[PDB]
């Protein structure tokens, strides 16, 4: 099988061995603290922004209601720096073989206050430094997109993704579990992209992080189901943060 390190904290060197060997690993909240040098209280400062995400009104597929925001960055590895870049669209071609065309989506920008938190930079930088140890990006630069999400069961019906498991068309992905209430389901699955092996596990502790080598694994999560569907007024949602890292540039039409 494959290792789901969801109970014990991985150090950076073990996390690297895991990503090389199986193409993903899980960092417990304690492992994230150790990796980033930031205590969990500093990460908690980000939580109120998940109450202010913008509705994503682009799809009308009868799925659960989606809220999000979007922001992009460039990380330089030596000398280390992280900087914002101008707000930009997110590309969604029907295939990562696409050179041109496809859908470009404008979302609302991340809160400026959130991106100036110490934990925000600590998070993006530490993960970039880790990922560059597996596969160094061209010119020592990562192009990073951040997608904070809330999926709310107050409306819509959750169904399996038509496409099944996906990759993101980048080099590395981090899925950070931010929180959840009033729901079950939302189980993550990670599969070997070139073999039959897979794992299932449910992220439950805030600041648990799933690290993915986007060229070696594919992933998905199962639909949410309200714990108390009989009662509307009880909040029922799941919060995540998806960070993508890409060499060369942001995914974009030529
Ligand atoms: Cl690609």
């Amino acid at each position: 099988g494959m290792h789901v390190d969801i109970e014990l904290p991985l150090g950076r060197a073990t996390a690297l061995q895991r990503l090389r060997a199986q193409g993903f690993c899980v960092l417990t909240p304690a492992a994230l603290e150790t990796l980033t040098g930031m205590p969990l209280d500093a990460f908690d400062m980000m939580l109120p922004y998940w109450e202010e995400l913008a509705p994503d009104l682009h799809l009308k597929d009868g799925g659960h209601y989606r809220y999000r925001r979007h922001g992009c960055f460039m990380q330089t590895l030596q000398p280390g720096q992280l900087e914002t870049v101008q707000h930009r669209a997110h590309w969604q071609p029907t295939t990562y073989n696409a050179l041109h065309g496809g859908m470009e989506r404008w979302f609302e920008p991340l809160s400026n206050e959130m991106i100036h938190l110490p934990s925000w930079s600590a998070l993006l930088v530490a993960l970039g430094e880790l990922f560059a140890k597996l596969r160094a990006p061209q010119g020592g630069r990562w192009y990073i997109e951040a997608h904070p999400f809330r999926i709310d069961t107050e409306g819509g019906v959750g169904r399996p993704t038509p496409e099944g498991a996906h990759r993101d068309g980048v080099d590395f992905v981090a899925v950070v579990f931010i929180g959840r209430q009033g729901v079950r389901g939302g189980e993550t699955r990670v599969f070997d992209a070139a073999g039959p092996q897979g794992v299932r596990f449910t992220l439950e502790q805030p600041w648990t992080v799933l690290l993915l080598d986007d060229q070696q694994v594919i992933h998905e999560s199962t639909p949410l189901l309200p714990l108390d569907p009989a009662d509307p007024a009880v909040p029922a949602h799941r919060d995540t943060l998806v960070l993508t890292y890409r060499s060369g540039g942001f995914q974009a039409p030529a």
